Formats: C-alpha cells, sequence, structure tokens
C-alpha cells in the first residue's frame, strides 16, 4: 500500500501543472495562477494521502485490468487528487473558523505573514480547482456529470456538517446539555463520513461504470458507518492515545469540542461528575483538563471504547457480508484493515 | 421592468421554502437547515437583484413565448436566483476579506453578533445552494451540464479576479506602480464582468436551447465589453457620483483601490502630482482624500470619463451590430439602457 502512495504523491507534479496553466492563451492572470499554484503546493501537500489514494485503490479493484490503460489510470490518479483538493478547501477554511494554529505540525495558511483573511478566496480556489480538473480529464467520459454532482453533494454535506458543528460547540459558550450522542453522529456523518469514506470509493465506483442508486446506497451504508467509527476512534486517541505512534497531542477537551469522549462521560456521570466535567471542560491549564481526563478514566471510558471497537467491528464485517455484493469484499475489507488497527 | 422585478422577489419565498426542506427525510440536521434559511434571508435580499432579473427577461426573449409554460418560466425564476446566490456568496466572503462593516446600508453578516468568522461555511452553503436547485429544477432538462458548468466556470473566473485584485491591492501597501491599466482591465473582467454581465444572459441562452460556442463567444464578447463600461463608470460615481441619486458615499480614494479614476490619474500626472498622489491615497481623514479628489479634477478626469462614456456608448453599439445576430439585439440593447443610463 505504502508503495502506491509514491506513485499518488508523484502525480501531484502534472496535477499542478495542468492546472496552473490557463495563462498560456490569458498571460493578463499570471500573478494569480502564480499564488494558486503556491496555494496549492502549501495546502495539498503534507497530509497522509489516504482518501485520495483510496479512489485509486478502489479504481483497479472494481475495473478490469485489462481495462486499466494509461489514460484510464490517469483519471483515477487525478480523481484522488480532486478529493484531496476537496479536503485542502476544508481544512484552509476550517484552520480559520476556529482560529487554529497548525495544522500538519506545519503553520496554518491563514496564519502565514501576508496571507491572512485571504485565504478564504484561496480555499474557494481549492474548491474551484476540482471541477477544472474534472473536465479537463473526465469531460468525454460517461460517468462526468456523475462525478461533479459527487462533489457538490459532498460540498454540501460537509458544509451541513460544519454548521450542525458550529451551532453544536460555539467557540465561547460551554453548554455541555447539546452534547447528545444524536448530535454527535449526526455531526459525524455529515462534517466527516460522507466526504471520507462514501466520496472515495462512490467516484471510483461511478469510474468503473457502476453508477446503480441501489449499489451506491448499499456502499454508503457500510462507509457510512466506517467513518462513524473513524471518528469515534479519533476522539479517543485524542486523549487516550498514544502521542509518538499518533503524531500529534490531542486538544479536544481544551477546546470543548463535542467529543465522543465526553458524550459518554455525560450519558453517565453522577451530577458532582456532571458540574465537575461542567467546570473544566474548556480551560487551557493542563491542571484543569487533566482533571476531566481522571473524570473519564474513572468512568472507565476507555473500557467501554474498547467494547465499542470490538462491537463496532463485528458489525461493520457484517455488514460488509449483507451490502458489499455484488462489489468486491476487499475494497470495504482494505478499508476496514486500515482504519480499525 | 420594475414590475418584473416584484414577481422575481415574489419567487424567493418558494427558493426558501424549497432548500430548507431536506430536514424532511432528515430532522437530524434541522438546526444547520434553519441557520441556512437565516443565512439565505439575510444576505440574498436587500440588493437590486438585476444580475438574476436579466436571466428571466432574457430567457423571455430568447424562447417562444408558447414554450414558456408555468414550469420553464420557474425554471427561469430559479437560475436568475442562483445568479443572485452566486453573488451573495460572493459578497459575504469579500466583506470579510476586506473587514467592511456594511453592506446594503446594513450590517455584513459576519459583523453580527455571534456570527463572526462561521460566515466563511455561511458563504460556501449559499454557493451550494445554487447546485441544489438546478438538481432540483433542472436535473431532467438538456442544458442541466451546461448550467453546472456555466456557474462553476463564473466562480472560478470571479475568484481568479479576487485573487488579482488581492495581490494588485495589498491592503497595507500603498504600492502605486502596480496600477496599471492593463492590470485594472484584467481586474475588472474576471472578478465583475463575467458573472455580472456573461454568466446571466448565458444561462437564458442555454436555457432557450442555444448552447453553440460561437454564439456564446460573440455574446460574451458584447457582455464584457458592457461589464468594462459598468465598473469604470461605477468607479468614477463613486468619487464624482452624486450620492443623493446613487445611493450612498463613495471610499475608493480612502481604501487604496485599484480604480479606474486613479489609473487615469496616474497615467497623467507630473512627478509632482505623482507623490502627492502617492500621499494621499489611502488615508481616513477627509483632507487627505479631498486633496486627490482635487487633484483628479485637476486632471480634467471627469472630462475623459465623459468622453470615454460615449465612446464606450458607440463602440458597444458596434458591437451589438457586429455580434448580437443571430440573437435579438434588444436582449443585449436592454441592458445597455439600464447601465448607460
Ligand atoms: O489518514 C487518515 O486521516 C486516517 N487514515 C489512516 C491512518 O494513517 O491512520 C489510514 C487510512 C486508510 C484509509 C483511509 C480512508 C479514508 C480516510 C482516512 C483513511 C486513513
Ligand atoms: O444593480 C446594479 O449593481 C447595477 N445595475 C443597475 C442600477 O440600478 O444601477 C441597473 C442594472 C440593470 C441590469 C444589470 C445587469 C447586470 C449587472 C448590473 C445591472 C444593473
Amino acid at each position: 500500500y505504502a508503495q502506491e502512495k509514491q506513485d499518488f504523491v508523484q502525480h501531484f507534479s502534472q496535477i499542478v501543472r495542468v492546472l496552473t496553466e490557463d495563462e498560456m492563451g490569458h498571460p493578463e492572470i499570471g500573478d494569480a495562477i502564480a499564488r494558486l499554484k503556491e496555494v496549492l503546493e502549501y495546502n495539498a501537500i503534507g497530509g497522509k494521502y489516504n482518501r485520495g489514494l483510496t479512489v485509486v485503490v478502489a479504481f483497479r479493484e472494481l475495473v478490469e485490468p485489462r481495462k486499466q490503460d494509461a489514460d484510464s489510470l490517469q483519471r483515477a490518479w487525478t480523481v484522488g487528487w480532486c478529493v484531496e483538493l476537496l479536503q485542502a478547501f476544508f481544512l484552509v477554511a476550517d484552520d480559520i473558523m476556529d482560529s487554529s494554529l497548525t495544522r500538519r505540525g506545519q503553520i496554518c495558511w491563514y496564519q502565514k505573514p501576508g496571507v491572512g483573511l485571504d485565504a478564504i478566496n484561496d480555499a474557494n480556489l481549492l474548491e474551484a480547482c476540482i471541477y477544472r480538473l474534472l473536465k479537463l480529464y473526465c469531460r468525454e467520459q460517461p460517468y462526468y456529470l456523475n462525478l461533479i454532482e459527487l462533489f457538490l453533494q459532498s460540498s454540501y454535506q460537509t458544509e451541513i456538517g460544519q454548521t450542525l458543528d458550529l451551532l453544536t460547540a460555539p467557540q465561547g459558550n460551554v453548554d455541555l446539555v447539546r452534547f447528545t450522542e444524536k448530535r454527535y453522529k449526526s455531526i459525524v456523518k455529515y462534517k466527516t463520513a460522507f466526504y471520507s469514506f462514501y466520496l472515495p470509493i462512490a467516484a471510483a465506483m461511478y469510474m468503473a461504470g457502476i453508477d446503480g442508486e441501489k449499489e451506491h446506497a448499499n456502499a454508503k451504508k457500510i462507509l457510512l458507518e466506517m467513518g462513524e467509527f473513524f471518528q469515534i476512534q479519533d476522539d479517543y486517541l485524542d486523549l487516550f492515545g498514544d502521542p509518538s505512534v499518533t503524531g500529534k497531542i490531542g486538544t479536544d477537551i481544551q477546546d470543548n469540542k463535542c467529543s465522543w469522549l465526553v458524550v459518554q462521560c455525560l450519558q453517565r456521570a453522577t451530577p458532582e461528575q456532571y458540574q465537575i466535567l461542567k467546570e473544566n471542560y474548556g480551560q487551557k491549564e493542563a491542571e484543569k483538563v487533566a482533571r476531566v481526563k481522571a473524570l473519564y478514566e474513572e468512568l472507565d471510558l476507555p473500557a467501554v471504547f474498547l467494547q465499542y471497537e470490538e462491537d463496532s467491528y463485528s458489525h461493520i464485517m457484517a455488514l460488509i457480508e449483507q451490502y458489499a455484493a455484488p462489489l468486491p469484499p476487499a475494497v470495504f475489507l482494505g478499508l476496514a484493515r486500515k482504519i480499525y488497527k
């Protein structure tokens, strides 16, 4: 897998070439295109590329190898990068909205000297680049319109999710009462699971000619569920994670996030435990956050997670058995294996 | 005309109804949809509606009246409102980027208590609403894909323009040297003229079945030129405008805008006039701005505008004669009449 991830990053350079070149018939806009190039190179590079890579892996497993000519695979590479650009667009914008300082250990684009709120237009350009690529590489393909609509629906759903999330954790408002499990699962589904798990596989499906509404509804049932586990596990690792094997240290408590952990804690917790979480959930002081962390362990949450994970794992297998056909189960199982590890 | 503008605003209420109702099968997202409703009603209402209205006017003049059934006209109403939503999206975002205080005399959405930078996601939702409407009302139409692509290209071109503009007038940097006429016309074309004049007419064209590349290239030649005059005249009225008949007072000098006025001034101006504009172009003090205003009149700019306008007017007529056919010239002349007045 981590060999294919090399050929994927490899293609970025062509993606950039093809995008930063309508200045050919239009030298007028050269300065703008140069900024676009810089936006792409700062923001589309430096993550794990797993979503876009999933398009390519899925594509191979879905389409005949004798159908996999140089051009087909080229479009697979481009659509996966389209997923990554959709992500880069969300992240640049999300970083501004919640005033983050760093992303991928690195300085947030909007925080760089001389960028600031201009990053809002930068973010929008990242979104537009998706549709320029699709038209450049897929205009003639029969699934063309399908992919445009899929990308657009994924944008809209993520944005609804971001809204839900922003209503839910108004930065400057610690109201633990709106952190229900039902609102949690609703936020994970729209803001994270649709574009992170359904979109990549759906894209490869359409590219492989599988446009059937039932097949997508079935692939969606599996992927949304995998997405829900993914975020739940991420909320768990944020805190109890091993900061060495993860990649950074977590701050969900220090940000009043509607984390899975805190939904669980509140779902339990005597009314004294209620009002001591309602006391430390937000501040930057390591004494106050480690207090809640403690209250979590005291409620055995890490245990109820480890139970949840095993239950979640058997549920997803039951889902693959039931709803994978006639797609090769490998397409879902390859994913499950990498998320649940 | 100002009777049709009534039936257009009238339709907004249905637009909102149809948009704020996927919560039907999805009560989970109710709070998000309510925020969307509030975003639409604050931001899509309160301007002059001329761009969207142009779609409808153009549609009637392009398609047979016996082809104009209740459903056709319904889609015309929706696509025009789609233009308005594309605009509301740009404006909400542009207001944040240059820290404006008011828009349409009213408080900028992002400046309202409790909104702030969340308006970035709000802006994106406005954009997404375009494509939800197009799919809801035009999915089955043969020009469906054409309109998606037209809206997407209009987004991308406006965004390139906004980039060009932001590179050009770095708020915090008064370098009068990058205010060339060529950079000016390049900024007006991408950021303003494509979506303001080409998009509305192009949309009606596609809806009326006129998808021919040459016809659009010809309609584009006229409309881009009309757009250039529109912005140039707007830059002129910003300052020398009569604040009573305009609608508000101008600030282009107080903002270091790459205005037509200042491009002209610099294109003239002895090197003492160079360095006194290079002295007052930006500050808020009414003494320093009225200084430049004076320097403008001293260079007779208002005269060279009045010459420019007449020349521009005959040029556009020559363009309509040449490039309108086989479209009814009324479609372009109705526009010209309202802009040049
Ligand atoms: O990259 C991540 O954010 C998490 N992740 C990891 C990881 O390195 O932890 C592996 C892996 C594999 C496939 C994925 C598909 C969609 C979304 C995330 C994925 C993913
Ligand atoms: O609304 C405006 O910003 C300027 N304007 C006016 C005005 O009331 O000044 C009339 C009018 C008519 C058609 C238009 C088409 C596209 C863009 C702007 C238009 C427009």
